[PDB]
């Protein structure tokens, strides 16, 4: 019934970098709910474990509101309702890493997809 591209992901990029997490959820008729984007982190490194860090909801794209990982997991969207939700993590850093879950919810048809966040060594930048 669902349909999205690119669900299990792995990106890797050096620390300091913006990571991009790319998303796209198929558009259909059925598919009337309001649209919606989360993601999840859990931090290998950290103690933490699945916690919400950037969503799209309300057609108010939180990430910068959102604590965790305010001001980075941005989306490089800015037409989400085209069916892209992806979101782009700003100034990177080895804390950062941790498996990351795309998930968009757009009644009736609630996408969710993996993207792992992996930091490679490289200067401060943070």
């Amino acid at each position: 019934g669902s349909s999205i591209t690119t669900p299990e992901e792995m990106i890797e990029k050096a620390k300091g970098e913006t990571a991009y997490l790319p998303c796209k959820f198929t558009l259909s008729p059925e598919d009337q709910g309001p649209l919606d984007i989360e993601w999840l982190i859990s931090p290998a490194d950290n103690q933490k474990v699945d916690q919400v860090i950037i969503l799209y909801s309300g057609d108010k794209i939180y990430d910068d509101y959102y604590p965790d990982l305010k001001g980075r997991v941005h989306f490089t969207s800015n037409d989400l309702k085209s069916g892209d939700a992806s979101i782009n993590v700003t100034n990177l850093q080895l804390s950062d890493i941790g498996t990351y879950q795309c998930k968009v919810k757009k009644a009736p048809g609630v996408a969710n997809k993996k993207i792992h966040l992996v930091v490679l060594v490289k200067p401060s930048g943070a």
